[PDB]
């Protein structure tokens, strides 16, 4: 039967559905919440994804976890699906030389992307494919 | 024609019978009202606690205030939506600038998980709403 591209409360953009979290949680809790909704943490494949996300953030100063992480600085930045961060999308600033017990994760804040201890709390964005 | 359509346009949020647009245009209450009208929509109108719960949840990541369609000329008048209907009781209290009189009236905005009163000529984001294609 015919269905809506995205569920209620989500934002439909292009081929995907986006959900902004209602609160700040650590990266692992944020990951768990996207999985319970048959979604994953935000994955940026192009500058157009980053531009839509920043437009949707609507000038918020808060940090938002995305699905990019690494165990320590010897490992490359990977998305939850194991694929690497494609070059020329964004620079990862901040805590890029330290090793934290629960890993280092990326968040977006005021347009720029920062690396931080995964146990710290931030808002997050979930995404899943739209029904098209 | 006779084909299936999406309940809401892209960049809007579908909730219940309506579509919501959280516009990041920073304009006064009258210009924000005008922009909603140009999109076949009106400024946000909250009819139930479920509407307020959805709105507060949809804007808790935002640090900025959002105009809604509630207003009054001055403190002697009750709060009224764009359609002339009153603020139904047991929904929310309006905090902030509730004793002053501004030349272009007083308008309400939502922020901090709460509704505040402010001078209508001031600039803020706004929430538009229209009926979903159901």
């Amino acid at each position: 039967n015919c269905s809506a591209p995205c569920p209620q409360d989500w934002i439909w953009h292009g081929e995907n559905c986006y959900l902004f979290s209602s609160g700040s949680f650590n990266w692992e809790k944020s990951q768990e919440k996207c999985l319970s909704l048959d979604a994953k943490l935000l994955k940026i494949n192009s500058t157009a994804d980053l531009d839509f996300i920043q437009q949707a953030i609507s000038y918020s100063s808060f940090p938002f976890w995305m699905g990019l992480s690494r165990r320590n600085p010897s490992y490359p930045w990977l998305w939850e699906d194991g694929s690497p961060l494609m070059p020329h999308l964004f620079r990862v600033r901040g805590a890029v030389s330290q090793t934290y017990p629960s890993g280092t994760c990326a968040y977006i804040q005021r347009g720029a992307v920062y690396a931080e201890n995964c146990i710290l709390a931030a808002f997050s964005i979930c995404q899943k494919k739209a029904n098209l």
